[PDB]
């Protein structure tokens, strides 16, 4: 199966020109928990923003610039490069999420209570086509700049 994992500010914002204006170590821990040793697919810009022991698949139209990871030129090649595995984790960014959302069966979302002026958004998903199977709210605290909610949705 294919899953997407993403951190969304209000209005589904996921990315900006520069680093995001927040500090959310709990979201990093959650991202690690749900990726671990599974294959990851990402776009070239996310890659520029590796883990041995797992397949790291980078989408780019151009030849790769780092032999430590696996470079592919199409969505079909990316899926093929992950092999037969229980779960493929698509970790960004916006262009890559848009292409894999119709193929995905699971979304792992972090809803962040922050308003940020961004240039990249998570794709529109119809909540009626998705079943929320897990949700967990957390307050901002000494380590996390904003409140945040972890949610897992499975496709209906
Ligand atoms: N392309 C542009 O016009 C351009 C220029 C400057 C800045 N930016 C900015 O970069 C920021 C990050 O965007 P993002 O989060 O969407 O990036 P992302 O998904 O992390 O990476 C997108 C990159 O992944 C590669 N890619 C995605 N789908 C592909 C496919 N089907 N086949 C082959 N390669 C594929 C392309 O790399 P390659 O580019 O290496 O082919 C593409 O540029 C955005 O803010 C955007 O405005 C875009
Ligand atoms: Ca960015």
């Amino acid at each position: 199966m294919i899953s997407l994992i993403a951190a969304l500010a209000v209005d589904r914002v996921i990315g900006m020109e520069n680093a995001m204006p927040w500090n959310l170590p709990a979201d990093l821990a959650w991202f690690k928990r749900n990726t671990l040793n599974k294959p990851v697919i990402m776009g070239r810009h996310t890659w520029e923003s590796p883990a041995p022991g797992r397949k790291n698949i980078i989408l780019s139209s151009q030849p790769g610039t780092d032999d430590r990871v696996t470079w592919v030129k199409s969505v079909d090649e990316a899926i093929a490069a992950c092999g037969d595995v229980p779960e493929i984790m698509v970790i960004g960014g916006g262009r890559v999420y848009e292409q894999f959302l119709p193929k995905a069966q699971k979304l792992y979302l972090t809803h962040i209570d922050a308003e940020v002026e961004g240039d990249t958004h998570f794709p529109d998903y119809e909540p009626d086509d998705w079943e929320s199977v897990f949700s967990e709210f957390h307050d901002a605290d000494a380590q996390n700049s904003h409140s945040y909610c972890f949610e897992i949705l499975e496709r209906r």
